[PDB]
Parts: structure tokens; sequence; C-alpha cells
């Protein structure tokens, strides 16, 4: 039976303060897109002249970006994201490289300029923005608890003493090392590994954003999702903290796709498991 490379039992650590999430920031402020279409055009003339938009993600995350099994493409909400900013870069969607990148890796990518865009789950947060820069908000998910169905957990004091599985380079991790006493932290390089633990019952329960959860309980049906909402998740596009001009860009693009109906669509695709579609996010601009 397979076994996740890279598993680690984490040092048990004093709880952090219950403030520790705080975000007082305004993290999800970012800037206003360009006016004119001559403006954007120039601001990715360097992208156009490498002839495709590098995106930083990976292949295994389920509902987001992953290869689907009846057709072998690379596919989710969040390359399709990734190529409705293609698509205002070279007027198709299909001129993409995706560099594959791990959730930890995905700061160190932009601050390399390895990639463009960072398009994966990517919680916009004050840590985080001193970094990178990231686009307004594109989708809000919230983390909560994902439990075989025969657990009797139901709340976050439930995970106290209990095998909690976190990816590593997450918001999910700072977030379960504030739960007091403290469970049992193993953390893995991806979600799909805490998936295999939790099937191997080398671990209890999983936390993380309830739109990734929504992911591994389509592979496994015999796990559900439980909790109160634990903290929230804005998910932006991660660019490099100095290229402002990409950031405007990027932020018009998700005007035209909130307003056309591009993201309605793409939530209903990727995300209904989890209900109705709400609204698309309101962007918030600092200036
Ligand atoms: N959205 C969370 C969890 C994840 O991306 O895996 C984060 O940015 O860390």
């Amino acid at each position: 039976l397979p076994t996740p490379v890279g598993m680690e039992i984490m040092p048990p650590q004093p709880p952090l303060p219950p403030d520790s999430s705080s975000q007082d920031c305004d993290p999800t402020a970012s800037l206003r897109p360009f006016a004119t279409k001559a403006e954007a055009d120039a601001a990715v003339a360097d992208i156009r002249a490498r002839g495709r938009l590098i995106v930083g993600l990976d292949i295994g995350s389920n509902l987001f970006s992953f290869r689907d099994p009846i057709t072998g493409e690379i596919t989710g909400f969040d390359v399709d994201i990734a190529g409705e900013v293609a698509r205002d870069i070279f007027g198709v969607p299909s001129h993409v490289e995706y560099r594959i990148l791990s959730a930890a890796e995905r700061v160190t990518a932009l601050q390399k300029s390895q990639v463009d865009i960072v398009v994966k789950t990517m919680s916009i947060t004050c840590e985080r923005r001193k970094l990178v820069n990231f686009s307004t908000v594109y989708l809000d998910a919230n983390q909560r608890i994902l439990a075989p169905r025969d657990s009797p957990i139901t709340k976050v004091s439930d995970l106290s003493g209990k095998r909690v599985c976190v990816a590593r380079g997450t918001t999910s991790l700072r977030r379960i090392r504030e739960i007091a006493p403290p469970p049992v932290i193993v953390s893995v390089v991806n979600w799909a590994d805490c998936l295999v633990a939790l099937q191997q019952r080398e671990i209890d329960a999983v936390s993380t954003d309830d739109t990734i959860l929504a992911g591994l309980v389509e592979e496994d049906p015999y796990l559900h999702i439980v909790g109160p909402d634990m903290a929230d998740q804005p998910y932006g596009v991660g660019i490099n903290l100095d290229n402002t001009g990409l950031v405007r860009f990027v932020n018009g693009t998700l005007e035209r796709i909130r307003n056309d109906g591009t993201w309605n669509t793409l939530y209903r695709k990727w995300l209904t498991v989890l209900g109705p579609a709400p609204a698309p996010p309101t962007p918030r601009y600092v200036d």
C-alpha cells in the first residue's frame, strides 16, 4: 500500500496565542486595474514576448489543479482562473506553461521570478504580503475539518490529542497550532498525502480550506466535512512583490470574469458540492 514521501510527526509545541490568525494589514486590498487597454498590454509585454504565461501550481489538487482521469488533461478551478489571465494576454486561454510547485514553494517561486503568477489556492495574508504581491480575492474559502463518517469528531476541541494532518507551507498549520491542548501534528508535502494517510489510518483528521477538503471528499465519500469556520482563506493570484503592473492586469481579468458570468460558471463547474454559488467575491482596492 502506498506511503506518502515526507511524512513528519512534528515536535510538540505550546499552543500559539489565539490572535495569531489576526489579519490587520487589510491584506485583501489590491491595485486598481489599468484604465486603458494600451496600458494593460504594455504591462504584460514581456510575457507576450516569451510566448506563454508561466503559472505555478501542481497537478494533484482535486477540483483546483489536477489531471482529469477521463481526458488526461490538466484542469480545475485554479487552472481555469490562470487560463483566463492568459486569454487576456494572448487572446485565447491556451498559451500557458506550468511550473509544478508545492504549497511550501509558492512564495519562493515568486521571489525568484520562476513563474509569472501562482494560482494555487493561495490565501492572502499580511505575512505573505511582506514577501509577494496579490490580486484581489478570486475565491473565499474557510478552514474546516475532514474526518471519516464513523469518527465522533465534530468540533475543534475534538482535535486535541488526536492526529491531524497538514501540508507544510500552509496557513492551515498556524490555525492548528492555536488549538489547546494541541493535536498531534503530522505534516506532509501535499493535501493528497493527508488523504492517503487517513485512508491508511495513520492520522485521525485533516484540517484545511473547505474547498480543498471538498476535493478530498469527492475522492473518498466515506469522509465528510465537519466543524465551524475556523479561519478565513481569501485566495489571491500570487505575483512578484515588485510587478505591480501584473497585479493591475490580473485584477482586470478578475473584473472581467466576475461580471461576464465566467466566475459563476467556474464555481458551478467545480464547487457545487459545497452549495449554491455565492456572488463572486467583491474586490477591494487600495487606490
Ligand atoms: N489556502 C491555504 C491552504 C493551501 O493553499 O493549501 C494556504 O494558502 O496555505
